[PDB]
């Protein structure tokens, strides 16, 4: 004879967020000419795959 | 969120000198015809790298 049996699967989810203010972004910018926003974009980027 | 720091550096000095009187010098001179300047010249010039 025969039988049969199940099995299941589902997946999970993740979140996350960064924070600067504008007085901060433009003395960066004014003194070092540097960008927040895409800083913390490219960080949340790697960070991301990394703790994957 | 990140975080900065700052280094510096700075330099430093040093001097040395050779001194021959002309009694003695003329004296050598005469004895053994050497050149006391241009020894003590090329003496404080190695002796200047070997010690750094």
């Amino acid at each position: 004879n025969h039988e049969m049996k199940k099995y299941t699967l589902f997946p999970s989810q993740f979140v996350i967020a960064a924070e600067h203010t504008v007085q901060a972004a433009y003395e960066a910018q004014r003194e070092f000419g540097l960008d927040l926003g895409s800083l913390q974009f490219r960080t949340l980027k790697e960070y991301l795959s990394h703790e994957q």
